[PDB]
């Protein structure tokens, strides 16, 4: 009832870096909407975040979100405060490089400053019914993908 709006979020690729692809499920006022897309070429990493940050621009309301993902990619950055560090030094490192995949930290910052967030790290499908979904979905968009990921950088 009194609830917060509930996001499941998976990315993979068929060989890294390859043809990558996202599934997220959005449910909230009794609807739940579901997104995927299919992508190129691009990594693992940058699905992992893409599936979070297209799931949350989605919501036109300050809302209160569980957002449950398996990624270690994003549990990595948030519990480690990877993002108030970069932030702080202007999204650049040590190097005075740009942070790997800025574009797409930069889309999620952006989205983390709107709404009340809790995580819920997953470890394997066994009882994470919505998560195993959106990976089914992924692994589908992967096949017959429709999208370039311009933000994806040869170099490293």
């Amino acid at each position: 009832m009194l609830k917060q709006v509930e996001i499941f979020t998976d990315g993979s690729c068929l060989g890294n870096p390859g043809p990558g692809g996202y599934g997220a499920i959005l449910r909230y006022r009794g609807r739940e909407k579901t997104f995927s897309a299919g992508y190129t070429r691009t990594t693992n990493n940058r699905m992992e975040l893409m599936a979070a940050i297209v799931a949350l621009e989605a919501l036109k309301e300050h809302c209160e979100v569980i957002l449950s993902t398996d990624s270690q990619y994003v549990r990595q950055a948030i519990t480690q405060g990877w993002i108030h560090n970069w932030k702080k030094r202007g999204w650049k490192t040590a190097d005075k490089k740009p942070v790997k995949n800025v574009d797409l930290w930069q889309r999620l910052d952006a989205a983390l400053g709107q709404h009340q967030i809790k995580w819920e790290w997953v470890k394997g499908h066994a009882g994470h019914p919505e998560n195993e979904r959106c990976d089914e979905l992924a692994r589908a968009a992967a096949m017959n993908p429709t999208l370039e990921d311009t933000g994806y950088q040869v170099e490293v």
